[PDB]
């Protein structure tokens, strides 16, 4: 992890950028902002190129489409929560989630957005904008506190608050026992297997494959090759993880790095090519009047 670039957000006496992912143009990253802004910087010169107010309280997450074509936000106490933004031409709002708190695009064909209400999956069409699908059943619940539900590579199942669902029938087709209260988990990209947090769980067999006890309180993110997962843990203004982040071979789970950059984070990323490692780190305390966050690019 040698550091090749930093910076602030322009024109901001605290910078405020909050979370980060590579746009479909090379050399160029998206971050999210305190204020609702989404921006577009040049993340060697630090120039900040174009902005936009999505929305009316801070940016928790962003997703570009593959395309280029359409932008992903969630903030944090905004009606609507998450939207749909189109970034052909002009800048436009295509759709809103009224209350999802999270929002991803299908994968495999990216047609399709999932959306998180609580323990609630919401399937939205993007064309038209129509919530399709309601996956939630009360008696298989886990209630995590971070539930984010998420589609598999071929965007046949979804994992929502510890439940596998076939997103044709509709039907969950597995309750995995919960671990810990905040994780709900993701599935590797080799579409095998599922990571909850520290379980690594068989698609087919439904076995314990490994314990990886670094994972524990982990938001978990694999480079764009699948070969490698970088793991930030949740902390125990407030940044929702501490200080260090995590680097696990995505074929074993052996531990590669630990690397602790001293300052909380608030998001990280890679290019499409897997050069670089985007990460949101915050220069101030949560007990600071205001957030001063940077963006550290590394060279892996
Ligand atoms: C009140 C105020 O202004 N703030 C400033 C901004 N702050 C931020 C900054 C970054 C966030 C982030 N980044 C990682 C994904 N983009 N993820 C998230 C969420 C998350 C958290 C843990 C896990 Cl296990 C999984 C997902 C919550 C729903 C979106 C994802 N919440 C975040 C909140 C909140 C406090
Ligand atoms: C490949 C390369 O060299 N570049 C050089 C610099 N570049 C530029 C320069 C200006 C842009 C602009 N106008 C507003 C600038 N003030 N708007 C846009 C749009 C946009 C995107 C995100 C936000 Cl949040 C706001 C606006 C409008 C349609 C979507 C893109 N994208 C821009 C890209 C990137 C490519
Ligand atoms: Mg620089």
């Amino acid at each position: 992890f040698r550091p090749i670039s930093v910076f602030r957000e322009a024109n901001e006496d605290e910078s405020g950028f909050t979370c980060c992912a590579f746009s479909a143009r090379e050399r160029f990253l998206m971050l999210g902002t305190c204020t609702g802004q989404l921006k577009l910087y040049n993340v060697f010169s630090g120039q900040e190129e174009a902005s936009y107010n999505c929305h009316n309280s801070a940016i928790t997450h962003l997703e570009p489409s593959r395309d280029g074509s359409l932008l992903l936000t969630s903030a944090t106490w905004s009606q609507p929560l998450s939207a749909l933004w189109g970034m052909k031409s002009v800048f436009d709002m295509k759709h809103s989630f009224t209350e999802d708190h999270y929002v991803e695009f299908s994968k495999h064909s990216q047609d399709r957005v999932i959306g998180t209400k609580g323990d609630i999956a919401h399937i939205y069409d993007i064309q038209t904008g129509n919530k399709l699908l309601t996956l939630f059943n009360p008696d298989l619940a886990n209630n995590y506190k971070r539930n984010c539900a998420t589609f598999n590579p071929t965007d046949d199942l979804v994992l929502n608050d510890g439940v596998l669902w076939d997103v044709r029938s509709a039907l969950a087709i597995h309750k995995f026992d919960k671990f810990n209260m905040n994780i709900s988990g993701v599935f590797h990209p080799n579409g095998l297997e599922v990571i909850i947090n520290t379980e690594i769980w068989d698609l087919r067999t439904f076995h314990l494959l490994h314990t990886v006890p670094a994972l524990d309180q982990c938001r978990v993110v694999f480079n764009h090759t699948g070969t490698v997962m970088y793991g930030a843990m949740l902390q125990a203004m407030k940044s929702p993880f501490g200080s260090s982040f995590r680097t696990f071979n995505a074929t074993d789970y052996k531990p590669i790095a630990t690397i602790d950059v001293k300052r909380n984070i608030f998001d990280l990323c890679t290019d499409t090519k897997d050069c670089y490692l985007a990460v949101i780190e915050n220069q101030g305390s949560m007990d600071a009047l205001n957030m001063d966050t940077v963006c550290r690019l590394y060279e892996v």
